[PDB]
């Protein structure tokens, strides 16, 4: 349902403007990479660690949940 993904400081994660809910939200590179976001505001990049968005409502809109957690 919402992926269990979590990563460390210098692991590199996606954030997207155009999915995200919180400017703290970010997603794992293969939930981004199984998911649609093309012509979205998307910058890979380091995010101080996280666990993965993807999937939950709260935290990233439904169209940009990868094809695994949608
Ligand atoms: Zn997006
Ligand atoms: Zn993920
Ligand atoms: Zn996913």
């Amino acid at each position: 349902a919402v992926c269990g993904s979590v990563w460390g400081q210098n692991d590199l994660a996606y954030r997207c403007r155009t999915c995200e809910h919180d400017p703290t939200c970010a997603i794992c590179v293969p939930c981004f990479q199984n998911g649609n976001h093309k012509d979205h505001d998307y910058s890979i990049m380091y995010t101080g660690g996280g666990c993965c968005d993807c999937g939950d409502t709260t935290a990233w809109k439904r169209e940009g949940f990868c094809s695994r957690h949608k």
